[PDB]
Protein backbone atom coordinates (compact mmCIF):
# COMPACT_ATOMS: atom_id res chain seq x y z
CA UNK A 1 0.00 0.00 0.00
CA UNK A 2 1.88 2.45 -1.27
CA UNK A 3 5.53 1.55 0.04
CA UNK A 4 7.70 0.05 -3.29
CA UNK A 5 11.04 -1.83 -2.16
CA UNK A 6 14.13 -0.89 -4.09
CA UNK A 7 16.59 -3.87 -3.80
CA UNK A 8 19.82 -3.42 -2.61
CA UNK A 9 23.12 -4.75 -4.46
CA UNK A 10 26.11 -5.59 -1.60
CA UNK A 11 29.39 -4.88 -4.29
CA UNK A 12 32.49 -6.37 -3.43
CA UNK A 13 33.96 -2.50 -2.95
CA UNK A 14 31.61 -2.55 0.01
CA UNK A 15 28.67 -0.26 -1.73
CA UNK A 16 25.27 -0.67 -1.45
CA UNK A 17 23.92 0.06 -4.69
CA UNK A 18 20.05 0.68 -6.00
CA UNK A 19 19.13 1.32 -9.44
CA UNK A 20 18.09 4.23 -10.61
CA UNK A 21 16.49 5.29 -14.57
CA UNK A 22 17.67 9.13 -15.49
CA UNK A 23 16.47 10.58 -18.41
CA UNK A 24 14.47 9.66 -21.50
CA UNK A 25 14.94 7.35 -23.06
CA UNK A 26 16.10 6.24 -19.42
CA UNK A 27 19.83 5.41 -19.35
CA UNK A 28 20.47 2.95 -16.19
CA UNK A 29 22.70 3.75 -13.41
CA UNK A 30 23.13 2.06 -9.92
CA UNK A 31 23.67 5.16 -6.77
CA UNK A 32 24.33 4.47 -3.20
CA UNK A 33 21.45 5.78 -1.21
CA UNK A 34 23.14 8.10 1.40
CA UNK A 35 21.30 9.63 4.74
CA UNK A 36 24.75 11.12 4.74
CA UNK A 37 24.11 14.02 1.86
CA UNK A 38 21.64 15.50 -0.14
CA UNK A 39 22.94 16.41 -3.42
CA UNK A 40 21.82 13.82 -6.16
CA UNK A 41 25.26 12.72 -8.27
CA UNK A 42 25.32 11.01 -11.89
CA UNK A 43 28.34 9.68 -13.26
CA UNK A 44 28.11 11.55 -16.89
CA UNK A 45 29.75 10.58 -20.08
CA UNK A 46 31.64 13.96 -19.93
CA UNK A 47 33.65 12.72 -17.32
CA UNK A 48 36.84 11.03 -19.17
CA UNK A 49 39.04 9.60 -16.55
CA UNK A 50 39.82 5.80 -15.76
CA UNK A 51 37.55 5.45 -12.82
CA UNK A 52 34.86 7.33 -15.18
CA UNK A 53 34.94 4.78 -18.16
CA UNK A 54 34.76 1.76 -15.89
CA UNK A 55 31.02 2.49 -14.78
CA UNK A 56 27.82 2.75 -17.48
CA UNK A 57 28.35 6.65 -17.66
CA UNK A 58 24.98 8.65 -18.22
CA UNK A 59 24.88 10.53 -21.42
CA UNK A 60 22.69 13.54 -21.17
CA UNK A 61 23.05 14.43 -24.98
CA UNK A 62 21.07 10.81 -25.90
CA UNK A 63 17.84 12.13 -23.02
CA UNK A 64 15.33 14.22 -24.17
CA UNK A 65 14.59 15.53 -20.83
CA UNK A 66 17.99 17.20 -19.79
CA UNK A 67 18.19 20.29 -19.02
CA UNK A 68 21.40 21.92 -18.59
CA UNK A 69 21.39 24.82 -16.00
CA UNK A 70 20.95 28.33 -18.00
CA UNK A 71 24.64 29.53 -16.33
CA UNK A 72 27.59 27.27 -16.40
CA UNK A 73 27.72 26.26 -12.65
CA UNK A 74 30.77 23.98 -11.15
CA UNK A 75 30.42 22.04 -7.48
CA UNK A 76 33.40 20.61 -6.12
CA UNK A 77 32.43 17.64 -2.93
CA UNK A 78 34.61 15.94 -0.90
CA UNK A 79 33.59 12.55 -1.01
CA UNK A 80 36.22 10.65 1.45
CA UNK A 81 39.73 10.22 0.58
CA UNK A 82 38.67 11.73 -3.17
CA UNK A 83 36.86 14.26 -4.36
CA UNK A 84 33.55 15.21 -7.25
CA UNK A 85 33.53 17.82 -9.26
CA UNK A 86 30.96 18.83 -12.35
CA UNK A 87 28.16 21.06 -13.60
CA UNK A 88 24.54 21.09 -12.58
CA UNK A 89 21.38 20.18 -14.51
CA UNK A 90 17.65 19.04 -14.22
CA UNK A 91 16.30 15.31 -15.48
CA UNK A 92 13.71 13.37 -15.32
CA UNK A 93 13.75 10.03 -12.89
CA UNK A 94 12.31 7.05 -12.30
CA UNK A 95 12.86 5.37 -8.60
CA UNK A 96 11.21 1.87 -7.97
CA UNK A 97 8.82 2.84 -11.26
CA UNK A 98 8.09 6.08 -9.46
CA UNK A 99 8.71 9.05 -11.88
CA UNK A 100 10.29 12.54 -10.65
CA UNK A 101 10.78 15.69 -12.75
CA UNK A 102 12.31 18.97 -12.96
CA UNK A 103 15.19 17.83 -10.59
CA UNK A 104 17.97 19.30 -10.20
CA UNK A 105 21.64 16.88 -10.01
CA UNK A 106 25.08 17.36 -10.12
CA UNK A 107 26.94 15.71 -13.21
CA UNK A 108 30.17 14.47 -12.09
CA UNK A 109 32.65 15.51 -14.94
CA UNK A 110 36.05 14.39 -12.63
CA UNK A 111 36.90 11.90 -10.15
CA UNK A 112 40.29 13.04 -9.41
CA UNK A 113 45.71 6.63 -4.92
CA UNK A 114 42.19 7.41 -5.23
CA UNK A 115 38.85 5.72 -3.64
CA UNK A 116 37.09 5.95 -6.81
CA UNK A 117 40.01 3.93 -8.60
CA UNK A 118 38.60 1.27 -6.32
CA UNK A 119 34.96 1.36 -6.33
CA UNK A 120 32.42 1.02 -9.37
CA UNK A 121 30.81 4.40 -8.18
CA UNK A 122 27.75 5.57 -10.53
CA UNK A 123 26.27 8.37 -8.45
CA UNK A 124 24.55 9.79 -5.06
CA UNK A 125 21.10 9.87 -4.19
CA UNK A 126 21.36 11.85 -1.31
CA UNK A 127 18.53 11.53 1.64
CA UNK A 128 19.73 14.06 4.03
CA UNK A 129 17.79 17.17 4.41
CA UNK A 130 17.56 20.16 2.08
CA UNK A 131 20.09 22.59 3.97
CA UNK A 132 23.12 20.55 2.88
CA UNK A 133 21.95 20.87 -0.52
CA UNK A 134 24.54 22.42 -3.05
CA UNK A 135 22.90 21.19 -6.39
CA UNK A 136 19.32 22.42 -6.76
CA UNK A 137 16.31 23.98 -4.30
CA UNK A 138 14.26 21.19 -3.49
CA UNK A 139 15.74 17.23 -2.61
CA UNK A 140 15.27 14.34 -4.41
CA UNK A 141 13.40 12.82 -1.73
CA UNK A 142 11.16 15.88 -1.41
CA UNK A 143 10.77 16.45 -5.10
CA UNK A 144 9.32 12.59 -4.73
CA UNK A 145 6.93 13.18 -2.87
CA UNK A 146 5.64 16.09 -4.08
CA UNK A 147 4.53 14.80 -7.53
CA UNK A 148 3.61 11.36 -5.82
CA UNK A 149 1.11 12.70 -3.12
CA UNK A 150 0.63 8.77 -2.31
CA UNK A 151 3.58 8.15 -0.71
CA UNK A 152 4.06 8.59 3.21
CA UNK A 153 6.88 11.04 4.20
CA UNK A 154 9.11 8.45 4.83
CA UNK A 155 12.10 5.47 3.86
CA UNK A 156 13.63 2.91 5.94
CA UNK A 157 16.97 0.53 5.11
CA UNK A 158 17.19 -3.71 5.39
CA UNK A 159 20.76 -4.56 5.54
CA UNK A 160 21.45 -7.84 4.70
CA UNK A 161 24.26 -8.29 2.59
CA UNK A 162 24.44 -12.39 3.67
CA UNK A 163 21.99 -13.57 1.20
CA UNK A 164 21.78 -10.28 -0.56
CA UNK A 165 17.75 -9.10 0.87
CA UNK A 166 19.36 -5.72 1.67
CA UNK A 167 16.52 -3.23 0.41
CA UNK A 168 15.30 0.32 0.31
CA UNK A 169 12.13 1.01 1.05
CA UNK A 170 10.00 4.30 0.73
CA UNK A 171 6.92 5.20 1.71
CA UNK A 172 6.85 3.09 5.26
CA UNK A 173 8.20 0.12 6.79
CA UNK A 174 7.23 -3.75 6.58
CA UNK A 175 7.13 -6.45 9.56
CA UNK A 176 9.13 -8.80 7.27
CA UNK A 177 12.61 -6.86 8.05
CA UNK A 178 11.94 -6.33 11.64
CA UNK A 179 11.37 -7.57 15.15
CA UNK A 180 9.32 -6.45 18.00
CA UNK A 181 8.44 -2.53 17.82
CA UNK A 182 10.03 0.65 16.51
CA UNK A 183 12.15 3.26 18.81
CA UNK A 184 11.60 6.48 17.21
CA UNK A 185 14.21 8.88 18.15
CA UNK A 186 13.79 12.74 17.66
CA UNK A 187 16.09 14.47 14.98
CA UNK A 188 17.61 17.41 16.71
CA UNK A 189 18.27 19.67 13.85
CA UNK A 190 17.29 18.77 10.10
CA UNK A 191 20.73 18.77 8.21
CA UNK A 192 22.02 15.54 9.30
CA UNK A 193 19.53 12.60 10.66
CA UNK A 194 21.37 13.39 14.23
CA UNK A 195 19.83 12.78 17.13
CA UNK A 196 20.84 13.02 20.90
CA UNK A 197 23.42 10.29 22.09
CA UNK A 198 23.05 10.18 26.13
CA UNK A 199 26.72 7.86 26.57
CA UNK A 200 28.45 4.93 25.12
CA UNK A 201 29.82 1.98 26.88
CA UNK A 202 32.47 -0.90 25.75
CA UNK A 203 31.44 -3.38 28.50
CA UNK A 204 32.18 -1.47 31.78
CA UNK A 205 34.39 1.07 30.27
CA UNK A 206 32.57 4.62 29.77
CA UNK A 207 33.55 6.18 26.25
CA UNK A 208 30.76 9.03 26.18
CA UNK A 209 30.00 11.40 27.34
CA UNK A 210 31.55 14.39 28.51
CA UNK A 211 30.02 16.81 26.47
CA UNK A 212 26.29 16.70 24.72
CA UNK A 213 26.75 14.38 22.54
CA UNK A 214 24.73 13.22 19.27
CA UNK A 215 24.39 10.16 17.18
CA UNK A 216 24.23 11.11 13.03
CA UNK A 217 22.94 8.06 11.04
CA UNK A 218 24.87 7.77 7.74
CA UNK A 219 23.79 5.01 5.10
CA UNK A 220 26.82 5.90 3.17
CA UNK A 221 29.08 5.03 5.54
CA UNK A 222 29.90 1.48 6.45
CA UNK A 223 31.89 1.94 9.73
CA UNK A 224 30.64 3.60 12.87
CA UNK A 225 32.86 6.67 13.50
CA UNK A 226 33.73 8.37 17.37
CA UNK A 227 35.69 11.75 17.71
CA UNK A 228 39.20 11.59 17.59
CA UNK A 229 39.44 11.91 21.91
CA UNK A 230 37.13 8.99 22.04
CA UNK A 231 38.32 6.26 19.43
CA UNK A 232 41.91 6.30 21.77
CA UNK A 233 39.94 4.84 24.36
CA UNK A 234 38.05 2.70 21.72
CA UNK A 235 40.91 1.16 20.53
CA UNK A 236 42.52 0.71 23.99
CA UNK A 237 39.57 -1.81 24.71
CA UNK A 238 38.42 -3.25 21.88
CA UNK A 239 41.70 -5.13 20.04
CA UNK A 240 42.04 -7.03 16.58
CA UNK A 241 43.00 -10.40 16.72
CA UNK A 242 44.04 -13.19 14.27
CA UNK A 243 40.42 -14.44 12.74
CA UNK A 244 39.24 -17.29 9.69
CA UNK A 245 35.87 -17.81 8.88
CA UNK A 246 36.11 -21.02 10.50
CA UNK A 247 36.89 -19.65 14.22
CA UNK A 248 35.74 -16.19 13.98
CA UNK A 249 32.75 -16.58 15.92
CA UNK A 250 34.80 -18.34 18.59
CA UNK A 251 37.23 -15.51 18.99
CA UNK A 252 34.64 -12.67 18.89
CA UNK A 253 32.56 -14.93 21.90
CA UNK A 254 33.68 -12.67 24.83
CA UNK A 255 34.47 -9.58 23.01
CA UNK A 256 32.82 -6.77 24.83
CA UNK A 257 28.95 -5.72 23.83
CA UNK A 258 28.87 -1.94 23.12
CA UNK A 259 25.76 0.21 24.72
CA UNK A 260 24.65 3.16 22.86
CA UNK A 261 22.51 5.39 25.57
CA UNK A 262 19.47 6.81 23.96
CA UNK A 263 17.32 8.09 26.77
CA UNK A 264 16.18 5.09 28.02
CA UNK A 265 16.81 3.12 25.19
CA UNK A 266 19.35 0.52 25.45
CA UNK A 267 20.88 -0.28 21.62
CA UNK A 268 23.53 -3.16 22.32
CA UNK A 269 25.70 -3.77 19.93
CA UNK A 270 27.58 -7.53 19.76
CA UNK A 271 31.01 -8.35 18.22
CA UNK A 272 30.03 -10.08 15.80
CA UNK A 273 27.86 -6.83 14.56
CA UNK A 274 30.91 -3.99 15.19
CA UNK A 275 33.78 -6.39 14.13
CA UNK A 276 34.65 -7.58 10.43
CA UNK A 277 36.33 -9.88 8.47
CA UNK A 278 39.67 -8.66 7.00
CA UNK A 279 42.78 -10.01 5.83
CA UNK A 280 43.00 -12.96 8.10
CA UNK A 281 41.72 -11.02 10.70
CA UNK A 282 38.89 -10.04 13.05
CA UNK A 283 39.01 -5.81 12.80
CA UNK A 284 36.25 -3.39 14.28
CA UNK A 285 34.26 -1.57 12.17
CA UNK A 286 34.67 2.10 13.12
CA UNK A 287 37.09 4.37 12.43
CA UNK A 288 37.88 8.70 13.02
CA UNK A 289 36.71 11.43 11.05
CA UNK A 290 40.35 12.45 10.64
CA UNK A 291 39.99 14.94 7.64
CA UNK A 292 37.94 18.04 9.17
CA UNK A 293 34.24 17.85 8.20
CA UNK A 294 31.18 18.61 10.10
CA UNK A 295 30.83 15.42 11.47
CA UNK A 296 33.56 15.07 13.46
CA UNK A 297 32.35 15.47 16.56
CA UNK A 298 29.57 13.16 16.27
CA UNK A 299 29.08 9.30 16.14
CA UNK A 300 28.08 8.00 13.05
CA UNK A 301 26.29 4.75 12.79
CA UNK A 302 26.91 3.10 9.77
CA UNK A 303 25.43 0.46 7.25
CA UNK A 304 28.15 -2.26 8.67
CA UNK A 305 28.31 -1.91 12.20
CA UNK A 306 24.99 -0.87 12.91
CA UNK A 307 22.13 -1.51 10.25
CA UNK A 308 23.23 -4.68 10.22
CA UNK A 309 21.31 -5.30 13.27
CA UNK A 310 19.19 -2.90 13.35
CA UNK A 311 16.24 -1.69 10.71
CA UNK A 312 16.51 1.87 10.83
CA UNK A 313 13.11 4.04 9.68
CA UNK A 314 13.84 7.69 8.70
CA UNK A 315 10.22 10.13 8.80
CA UNK A 316 10.25 13.52 7.82
CA UNK A 317 8.47 15.85 10.17
CA UNK A 318 5.26 17.21 8.98
CA UNK A 319 4.32 20.73 9.74
CA UNK A 320 5.96 22.04 13.28
CA UNK A 321 6.55 18.19 14.42
CA UNK A 322 10.39 17.35 14.39
CA UNK A 323 11.48 14.56 12.24
CA UNK A 324 12.53 11.08 13.70
CA UNK A 325 14.45 8.08 13.38
CA UNK A 326 13.49 4.31 13.85
CA UNK A 327 15.26 1.70 15.02
CA UNK A 328 14.37 -1.84 15.73
CA UNK A 329 16.03 -5.58 15.46
CA UNK A 330 16.23 -6.34 11.85
CA UNK A 331 14.34 -9.99 11.13
CA UNK A 332 16.90 -12.91 9.54
CA UNK A 333 16.59 -14.09 6.15
C1 LIG B 1 8.63 21.19 -15.06
O1 LIG B 1 8.96 22.46 -15.64
C2 LIG B 1 8.18 22.78 -16.80
C3 LIG B 1 8.74 24.06 -17.37
O2 LIG B 1 9.97 23.83 -18.05
C4 LIG B 1 6.71 22.89 -16.41
O3 LIG B 1 5.93 23.15 -17.57
C5 LIG B 1 6.25 21.58 -15.77
O4 LIG B 1 4.91 21.72 -15.29
C6 LIG B 1 7.16 21.20 -14.61
N1 LIG B 1 6.79 19.90 -14.07
C7 LIG B 1 6.60 19.66 -12.77
C8 LIG B 1 6.21 18.26 -12.40
O5 LIG B 1 6.75 20.54 -11.92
Amino acid sequence: ENVFLIPLKHLRDSQFVGTLLVGVPPQEIHPIFDTGSTNLWVVTTDCEEESCKKVKRYNPYKSKTFRRSFIGKNLHIVFGSGSISGSIGKETFVLGDHTVRNQTFGLVESESDNIFDYIDFEGIVGLGFPEMLSAGKVSFFDNLLSQNKNLSPQFSFYISPEDNTSTFLVGGVSKSFYEGSIYMLPVVKEYYWEVELDGIYVGEKKICCEEKSYAIFDTGTSYNTMPSAQMKGFFDVVPSAPCTEENYQEVLKNYPVIKYLFGDLVIELLPEEYMILNEESCIPAYMQIDVPSEKNHAYLLGSIAFMRHYYTVFVRGAGGQPSMVGVAKARAA
